[PDB]
């Protein structure tokens, strides 16, 4: 084996550009540092609130990203054009990571990696794929399963129990990546004190962060997708005035720009998978945000070549 290794059992910077380009080439991280990031990373995770809450100074901006899906080349894309991540280019990745593209252990492991890395400035959010219903069918676990073992599937199962559900930035901006909630009267502080560390319940506020959508109308509605429900402007008003928020970020829907803004400007979605699964034909986005303005600047990308594996070529 002539692959990364980590030094003294931990990820440093030299390892994760030696990761990115093993990876690049379509190479496999040994087994053993795959198991040395993930138990290292389920310790950090396990650490963290259900809501994370971080403070941007006036000086200091954030990248938010949405939905990867295995898309590893893209994703290194993302890094040329944004930079890579650093205590200065802190980044949040808005959950579904894995499945559908056929990069997933890829995308999966460069994430942790920088999570070790910059545990501060690099921040991973739960999505509903980061589960394992999802996984079982949607290709990741046959991905994990093909490159590894289904013990190392195990392990990544109990890793994404651990990641936590949203991401408040200022007191001021709300990050999940489905939506908000079936119930009226939902506080940070619930969020706060969701027992995550598990796979979700089919109802209730952890289901509804991983599952909901933005809908035009007032009210509520069933959701198509058979968990969950859709939001109007109504609920999305009332919840950021309980809480003082100013606007949320989800992701969860592929937008043809990338991109959308609802609710008159208090719904945004990210989507950050360009051409999804080789068919969509859409443009993705990523956000910037600045301390001094934490109005959202939106930058669109499209999807760059990558070897010739089918999506969903696992599943
Ligand atoms: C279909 C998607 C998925 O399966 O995750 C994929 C395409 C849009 C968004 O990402 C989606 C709807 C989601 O629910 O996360
Ligand atoms: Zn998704
Ligand atoms: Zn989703």
């Amino acid at each position: 084996y002539s692959g990364p290794k980590l030094e003294d059992g931990k990820v440093t910077i030299s390892f994760m550009k030696e990761l990115m380009q093993w990876y690049k080439d379509q190479k496999k991280l040994h087994r053993k540092c795959a198991y040395q990031i993930l138990v290292q990373v389920k310790e950090v995770l396990s650490k963290l609130s259900t809501l994370v809450e971080t403070t941007l100074k006036e000086t200091e901006k954030i990248t938010v990203c949405g939905d990867t899906h295995g898309q590893f080349y893209d994703l290194l894309n993302i890094f040329e054009l944004n930079g890579l991540p650093s205590e200065t280019n802190p980044y949040i990745f808005n959950g579904d990571f894995v499945d559908r593209g056929s990069f997933s252990v890829e995308v999966i492991l460069t994430l942790f990696g920088f999570k070790l890395l910059y545990p501060d400035h690099f921040h991973l959010l739960r999505g509903n794929h980061e589960t394992d219903n999802m996984n079982q069918i949607y290709g990741f676990e046959g991905e994990v399963k093909a490159k590894y073992t289904a013990q190392m599937y195990e392990l990544f199962s109990e890793v994404f129990e651990w990641l936590p559900l949203a991401q408040c930035i200022n007191g001021k901006v709300l990050i999940m990546h489905g939506g908000l909630f079936s119930e009226d009267g939902v506080t940070l502080d619930d969020i706060r004190k969701i027992e995550r560390n598990r796979q979700p319940p089919d109802s209730g506020p952890m289901c509804d962060l991983l599952w909901s959508d933005p809908q035009p109308q007032n009210g509520r509605s069933i959701s198509k997708r058979g968990v969950s429900c859709q939001f109007g402007p109504d609920v999305t008003k009332a919840f950021l005035e309980e809480n003082n928020l100013d606007y949320i970020i989800r992701s969860h829907e592929v937008k043809a720009e990338g991109y959308e803004v609802a609710h008159g400007g208090r719904c945004v979605t990210v989507f950050s998978a360009p051409n999804y699964c080789d068919q969509m034909g859409n443009k993705a986005s990523y956000i910037h945000l600045q301390g001094s303005d934490l109005r959202p600047q939106f930058h669109q990308f499209t999807a760059v070549p990558h070897p010739n594996v089918k999506p969903m070529a696992y599943a």
